[PDB]
């Protein structure tokens, strides 16, 4: 019942891997591990394998390798990242030592299909589509992406999205809530960067491109204005609330003389992803029910996710928990259709 494995020295270790994978070919590495490219023969798929580093080292490391594969097992939606594998080649939690991962061998990031030229309108509608499909499953998920940016947001040749959890700079997709630490963010934080995102890929440049922390937040309010009357309401912060009120007012900017020439329904929407207030921002079920995306939204084909249960982050356990724990998770992986 248990396949059959191999070893293979590959990124300066030895890779035991089972035979269905094959021809493995290294393809980036870091802290969090390594990955090698293969051929599934069992699927007939290019897939990346991810040999996890140092997955039990420590409780933190026992607990981050945990949260992974829990958080992966999770996901199943077209748009997001997803698990076709999950294996080890110890034979009980005794030997339980390294944890390999499965997924689509993804080609191609966001940045490399616009590479700093326009899109089209109506393939700025397909990409668009996606994430929003994709974020509306997160979020239904009670999960928050909290970096989605172009280098998260994987791109087939046939222009099919996926939403990763990995891959310039990331500060220039940040909500500015995040920016300032604000500590309770809305999972609106992530049509921020929709926002962001979809701006870039119609105009062909960087919408917010700071050039430091502060820089960024400079560029933000004069788009978006400084905060209004309601939104000053809101704000607990004896020293945010000081600093706003001393900065000469500026209002919102209008849109439509911001994004000349584009779609009057692409203004709109923009719009409504890129408000100051988090409260007034769209949600990404909203938005997949905006005009902008008449020819793709479907009510019947927009799923959410089973409940997510997170309580695991709030426990405080040993390594060996956390191992079992994991273990546990291995055992139990059932693929993908
Ligand atoms: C700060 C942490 C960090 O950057 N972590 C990364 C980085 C790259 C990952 C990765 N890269 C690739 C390359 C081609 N496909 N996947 N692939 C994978 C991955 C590979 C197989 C299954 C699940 C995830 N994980 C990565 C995690
Ligand atoms: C000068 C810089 C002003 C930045 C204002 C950002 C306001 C973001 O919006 C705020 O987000 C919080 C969640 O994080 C919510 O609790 C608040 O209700 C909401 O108004």
């Amino acid at each position: 019942e248990r396949p059959t494995f191999y070893r293979q020295e590959l990124n300066k270790t030895i890779w035991e891997v089972p035979e269905r994978y094959q021809n493995l070919s290294p393809v980036g590495s870091g802290a969090y591990g390594s990955v090698c490219a293969a051929f599934d023969t069992k699927t007939g798929l290019r897939v990346a394998v991810k040999k996890l580093s140092r997955p039990f080292q420590s409780i933190i490391h026992a607990k981050r390798t945990y949260r992974e594969l829990r958080l992966l097992k999770h996901m199943k939606h077209e748009n997001v990242i997803g698990l076709l594998d999950v294996f080890t080649p110890a034979r009980s939690l005794e030997e339980f030592n390294d944890v390999y991962l499965v997924t689509h061998l993804m080609g191609a990031d966001l940045n490399n299909i616009v590479k700093c030229q326009k899109l089209t309108d109506d393939h700025v509608q397909f990409l668009i589509y996606q994430i929003l499909r994709g974020l509306k499953y997160i979020h239904s998920a009670d999960i928050i992406h909290r970096d989605l940016k172009p280098s998260n947001l994987a791109v087939n040749e046939d222009c099919e999205l996926k939403i990763l959890d990995f891959g310039v700079a990331t500060r220039w997709y940040r909500a500015p809530e995040i920016m300032l630490n604000w500590m309770h963010y809305n999972q609106t934080v992530d049509i921020w960067s929709v926002g962001c995102i979809m701006a870039e890929l119609l105009t062909g440049r960087t919408l917010f491109p700071g050039t430091d922390h502060i820089d960024q937040l400079k560029l933000i309010l004069r788009l978006v204005g400084t905060p209004g009357a309601e939104l000053l309401k809101k704000i607990s912060s004896e020293s945010a609330r000081n600093y706003i009120q001393s900065l000469t007012q500026m209002p919102k900017m209008n849109f439509a003389n911001v994004f000349i020439g584009a779609n009057p329904l692409a203004v709109d929407l923009l719009e409504k992803m890129l408000v100051l207030d988090s409260d007034k921002r769209i949600t990404a079920a909203q938005a997949l029910a905006h005009a902008y995306f008449a020819q793709y939204h479907d009510p019947d084909d927009e799923p959410v996710a089973d409940p997510y249960d997170q309580s695991f982050e709030s426990r405080d356990l040993l390594i060996d928990e956390w191992k079992s724990l994991t273990y546990d998770e291995v055992i139990s992986f059932v693929p993908p259709p």
